């Protein structure tokens, strides 16, 4: 559905890329423009020295660029990552020779070392904002009103902030798990024994319990988007439920300015808006159907 | 006589905007990779493709969007010790001053 | 010679199916396979009567290896305090009049 398109990111969806020899692609699900998807291509040299080289294209590319060709038309350097972030064969195979004290140049290269990365860490982990500030201005705004209820108003109060700051990931995984790196002596030949000697994409997948609680997450919390002195879009968009969180100077016509304070610092902390289904309680219904017109 | 409900006008905006502050600056997209072709540069002469490469990084329009209105509405930072603050009306609408 | 041994319906959600050729053989089993396995290489190896003939032994066990061997927790950065619920449960009460 159109709701759950942003769904496909990173650390939800994974899709590995392998070359059983020991090295690995591992391109985050995220970026793939939905015009085109996955779509691998390959440049390569046969010859004196053997080498593939497969990237991913229309790959963290903005649209409007322009791909570099020659007068054959031929894209020679390819939108986006172009090699930047690719799968390297090498070492196709190798058998061995008659001439003796011949060193293996592919045991040079097991020797060699591979790096790759295999997961991503996130920007908001040292720094990270505290609600209790809200909590506290809203308990002054009250409290300055000379109001005879007691303390137990700010009682009422509730605090997902927290708990939604807590839920969210340190750390963000492109592979379901690390990839291994050990090239052996052989080579290319292990994978030639299974016939297996070809690159292997896998797709990696949440539990169905997980992919529920995350889609409960997203349809009831809307999506964050850091805009600066932008009106905030029409309440009334989605079917059920509209989550809205605004922080400025505003003023609604004809409002006591106590009760503006109120919502101003009630809104600050954030509230949900469940539209009405002519029923006896309207605050529940089945999240999952939310759906994107009114 | 006013009660503390004065102190509830008070906005902060500070601990937001020292919040969006990036932890890391990036130099490039994404990181470079570091393997040498035991060929060498063989493999770059068969794409025809035998020297350097110059690739630009820019921030998507929205993004791009979200800086200039940030950098607009707030000014630049200037940790100026002993100095006269610059003339406040300067920019057409907006000064931001602290 | 080479071994890898690697497990079988782990980390492989159900419904998957396994590719496989027309003799019916796995050729990628369910799972990590091989991605999480272990490697058996160098079966055995007798001194040659050739000399100046390098070990290649020799260089694979210059060669170092890596495992991991424990899991971080992802919680560890950001954890969750009581004292909220305490300061609310104690308004709640006092603001009655109690």
């Amino acid at each position: 559905q159109d709701e759950l398109k942003h769904l496909v990111r990173n650390e939800y969806l994974t899709i590995e890329i392998y070359s059983w020899n020991g090295d690995s692609l591992l391109l985050d699900a995220g970026k793939i423009t939905e015009r085109t998807g996955v779509k691998l291509k390959t440049k390569s040299i046969i010859g004196y020295h053997n080498e593939v080289r497969i990237y991913p294209v229309d790959y963290n590319s903005a649209p409007n660029e322009k791909p570099i060709k020659a007068s054959d038309n031929s894209i020679l350097i390819d939108t986006g990552s172009f090699l930047n972030t690719a799968i390297t064969f090498d070492s196709f195979a190798e058998v061995p020779i008659l001439i003796d004290n011949g060193l293996l140049a592919q045991s040079q290269q097991a020797n060699k070392q591979k790096n790759a990365q295999s997961n991503l860490i996130s920007n908001r982990i040292n720094n990270v904002v505290n609600g209790n500030d809200l909590k506290s201005r809203f308990y002054d705004a009250v409290s300055i009103g000379s109001n005879l209820s007691p303390t137990a108003l700010f009682s009422k109060f509730n605090d997902e902030y927290n708990y939604y700051k807590e839920l969210r990931a340190e750390y963000k995984d492109l592979a379901l798990q690390p990839p291994t790196v050990t090239s052996s002596q052989m080579g290319n030949a292990f994978q030639i024994a299974n016939s297996i000697n070809g690159l292997t994409m896998k797709i990696g997948v949440p539990a169905p319990f997980d992919m529920d609680n995350i889609q409960r997450y997203y349809f009831m919390l809307g999506f964050e988007t850091n805009d600066q002195a932008g009106t905030p879009f029409p309440i009334d968009s989605w079917t059920v439920c509209n989550y809205l969180r605004m922080r400025g100077t505003y003023t609604i016509d004809g409002i006591d300015p106590m009760l503006l304070e109120q919502l101003k610092v009630l809104l600050e902390t954030g509230v949900r808006f469940w539209h009405n289904d002519g029923t006896n309680n309207p605050m529940a219904q089945n999240v999952f159907k939310n759906k994107f017109r009114k």
